């Protein structure tokens, strides 16, 4: 007994490249209505694209809005990663934690008032990086805890080891040992998560965190 | 970049009733073959049921042999939990921990063989259940770390409480078709690089 | 502003080797009245010692009966972890997982009844071990959760590699005198709001 | 067979109030040398005291080194927090996951080259605090990850409901339907477990957390 599919207003935020682009190429072809951020290289052919630096929370503003204009209120938010010295540190917590919440709170009043909403949080693939990471999980769960009762969850996907771009370049294999299925993921194997988590069978899943990691975090 | 469909010879323990019966409708109608053990009661209408009494390793046997005779060498197990003194401790123990591990274990030399398989165990919806329902994702964590380089995983769904209040984000109980949507997914070609993990389906509850 | 020591009567299984001595030893050294169970190799020089068999639930009521008579009921539970076929698994199970549950289950009364107890489960150092260990941390979670209103709290202790290495952050073994600094804690006046808690002592390396 | 007492160049932040308090004359009490952060209201009679806005990487520098010259170089380092719109979440990110990296950076180095070093976070007692108690830990597991080796661990105490001077004020009986242990903690229940991390006792404890909460966190 399947519930019948309904095609979502979805937002991938870095949705141009890597795996963003996988995941907005995978709920684009399951039937969903898919549009981009990208920082200014420009969205794939097919699909609505949007400039967003999320570290601006203007910019996320008018990006919602265009959006919402071209293919009504975002109902499935994907936001995406972002991007040892104080810098550092605070560059990486302001694109990966506050650029989280920058775009999950611009998307809040709409879900709670349609009572549908459905925010998917992808984890980066380093003091920085863990931090940012453990924090968008607290704050998944805090909007889980605050904003279920309206029919709007809010869940992680944790990615392991996957195969990008950027990933093919690294002297890698040392990596296979801290992996059960001793192989590296790909972008679809994210992105089938991510669509599992957007669909119409994902609706009793709230605060979870969902490794896509051959086992590795265990 | 939706994976092509791949019809598996399915195993759903306890698949006559409540979460059971919908996990196997729910895989039936997704286009396996689904086989179904059962305490006696029956099997549903047009599937394969066996009787089995999970805390015999005998009749576990037998059941999975007459299922690869019927439909092919099980390819996905769905193990549904079979249900203070040391009397009710050690039984609830035999039927939800041992006999997680029976069937496990009955399943897993023909995946290993054939490079594919996909356990799914779903824990119990008292001292003797919360050590059954913990004893059982430290076993799949297990069996994820010794058979996911032959492409054999193991993951856990925990329900929380489904209709077979207030302290609930969702301020609601689940279906027993919410918990079989996330066992389809578990069982379908999506699913690849997920091994060891336990899917929480309680609408933020264990949070 | 330390709170003051009170000598409580102790109990630790297999108390005669390895992690188990270091703990009696320790227990013993901050002032606490210290029995030990045994499989038959003796108890430590100058403590109370009882042989008990743990997959048997009237050896274990014997012991702690025995042990009230020599020193007073017993107020702290140190239970240390006693030790692929049906037949070895459901033997792990028993000893580790069973086992654990039937002298905190003996323990659980007069602990109420008094309105103080620590109870505090060693983990072990295979699906079996597995299982056991999970299990005993779902039951200690449980009992946390049931007896901590009568000031009767139940924690595990993690140890990792314990000699009795580059996969470690701190790149070396543990002492088993630093598994029983971490008991030597829980068993003290300054662990009374600490329940249901998994304590690791493993230089990092289960992160 | 105890360990030997060894007297510790201790740093509280935020050590002359509260938990922070308690923990801090504790630790006195205990033989360690300790010394303690504020805001300008000055540390109790007693202990040393420096004032450090955890927000500046500056002030935190001077503190550490007049510290220094006081007592010797920081063995134990006691991090406190700290302290919905963007401006509230990036407060409570910068004073409590950010602060506790600025804090964490400048001990690090002298407890790499001594070979010996605790660094213990006190988690705070809701999206920004929430996402920064997170993020503290994941940092904390981050540190142990890297500094381990040379005997400089890092863990976390997390706090239930411990009655503080603020606890006091609300309305408070309906979160003991949440603890198993019936009953709210004290800042001495804290101060206990921060001084057996600080101990001997714990040198084989490393990127762990430990709640302090009746059973309520389970």
């Amino acid at each position: 007994a399947k519930p019948p599919f309904v095609s979502r207003s979805v937002l991938v935020t870095g949705g141009n490249r890597g795996i963003g682009l996988a995941i907005a190429q995978r709920l684009a072809a399951d039937g969903h209505k898919v549009a981009v951020t990208h920082r200014g290289s420009g969205a794939p052919k097919g699909l609505f694209g949007v400039e967003v630096d999320v570290t601006d929370s203007d910019a996320v503003d008018r990006a919602f809005t265009a959006v919402e204009e071209h293919q009504g209120p975002v109902e499935v938010l994907v936001s995406n990663a972002g991007l040892m010295t104080e810098e550092k540190f605070e560059k990486v917590i302001n694109a990966n934690l506050t650029g989280a919440f920058r775009v999950a709170q611009r998307a809040s009043r709409s879900m709670q008032r349609n009572k549908f909403g459905r925010m998917i949080f992808i984890a980066s693939v380093q003091a920085n990086y863990a931090a940012s990471k453990a924090g968008v999980i607290g704050m998944a769960r805090s909007i889980a805890r605050e904003l279920s009762k309206a029919n709007v969850t809010a869940n992680v996907v944790a990615p392991g080891y996957i195969d990008t771009d950027m990933t093919r370049a690294l002297d890698q294999q040392g990596a296979l040992q801290f992996i059960p299925a001793k192989r590296v993921g790909t972008p679809a194997e994210v992105a089938g998560v991510v669509s599992f988590l957007a669909s119409e069978d994902a609706s009793y899943i709230s605060g979870a965190v969902i490794p896509v990691d051959g086992g590795m975090g265990m």
